[PDB]
């Protein structure tokens, strides 16, 4: 219960943050974090002792899984899925601030940023985690069932890839060595979302390097950022 | 492959409104029409012929990248074009309360929001998905494999419990909260005490588990209750209906 008395004397302000080490979608929050410039504690919950699922921490995310972000300045505020994680911290700083940062003031850039964001914490993330599975952890090897996720896996990278390509080609039009983003020409919460998990997607044979072009730049760049290895280390 | 139609949608787009490509049997498109029309917002629907490889259509996969349904188009803003489910909902409730002043479905307050897309991302990102593998497996793979479907549908009954007990409270909540017994059947929401998207999101699905051998009403007695008053809303049925 070392979370316990954590819950008898809270900050005042900043953030503690539930991860795990390995958790892709937990650096996902710490990475956001970083980039918005607040100031965050970092609680690594140990699955195996199963202390994702104690009592004191499903009274934060019922769902019982990692990220979940307490917010001390809005009264212990708890969120919980990693994607409602992240339209919070850039809802928060643009309130604060009067500066979209990784978000927009704009409502159809919102949009298309939510859909890249719901896109990927849903058709991206937990196909990746299900390749995993077989893979690696199933009470048996099923190639088909492997082959299966592994192939929509290269679906999604094969949708985003063309996307970059598409926003790289309107970019060169520029005849009178530059990175793309997913939405408004800016590094958004739609980018950002996706380094964790393409870090991985090797442990499933897939070689982004090889494979896909336009999506090695954008994630190179994305891995060159202070931030995002600032909190890669685990 | 055959999308001479879609194709001639593309040239001739109605000036203001929304158009929804959808399926029959997508429930994700059925969640867009859900909230489409509690907010009273028109709109036509075109129903996808996948046998035909009408996702396949460029028009249509600039609309929609990923070639999925269901898929928004924002005529009055200049054919914007949203296409995930979530993302289609969120705008739809932005849209509505700038429009109107009343966030219906929605919350006006930054907290509430954050609760209302912890809901909204737990169920596309895993309910849907879970379901719709456990479905998979137990009836289109290419091959049997009992642990794969025995693993699909003990995360859905897992996620369900979530809800459950996530309602339960919020029953215990609202009794002992005037009892100070009858009020053990008045409609409990997930966040504000009101019935918000992150409740509907879940309704279409919620019809599509018996599939997968789930019995809500034996197996999730406040989830039931939950459905059955978003399903008497009128809004809900014309939606589910049409
Ligand atoms: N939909 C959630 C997924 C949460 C999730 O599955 N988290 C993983 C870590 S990436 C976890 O808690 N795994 C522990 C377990 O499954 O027992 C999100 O994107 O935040």
């Amino acid at each position: 219960s070392r979370i316990t008395k954590f819950f008898q004397e809270q900050p005042l302000e900043g953030y503690t943050l539930f991860s795990h080490r390995s958790a892709p979608n937990g650096f996902k929050v710490a990475i956001v974090l970083s980039e918005l410039g607040f100031h965050y504690n970092t609680i690594f919950l140990d699955f195996n002792l199963g202390e994702h699922r104690a009592p004191e921490f499903v009274s934060v995310n019922p769902n019982a899984r990692v990220p979940a972000l307490i917010d001390h300045g809005m009264d212990n505020l708890s969120i919980w899925e990693s994607g409602a994680i992240l339209l919070h911290l850039v809802n928060k700083y643009y309130k604060e601030t009067g500066n979209p940062l990784l978000w927009s003031d704009d409502l159809a850039d919102q949009s298309q940023i939510n859909a890249w964001l719901f896109f990927q914490t849903s058709g991206h993330a937990p196909m990746i985690g299900q390749a995993l599975h077989f893979r690696y952890f199933h009470s048996q090897k099923i190639a088909s069932a492997v082959e299966r996720y592994t192939d929509e896996v290269r679906r999604v990278y094969g949708v985003v890839e063309m996307a970059l390509a598409e926003r790289r080609e309107a970019l060169v039009m520029e005849l009178d060595d530059y990175p793309v983003w997913l939405v408004g020409d800016k590094l958004t919460i739609a980018d950002l979302a996706f380094v964790p998990w393409n870090n991985v997607v090797d442990r499933i044979g897939i070689n982004i390097k090889i494979e896909f072009p336009e999506v090695y730049k954008w994630t190179k760049h994305m891995m060159r950022r202070p931030a995002v290895i600032k909190a890669l280390r685990g």
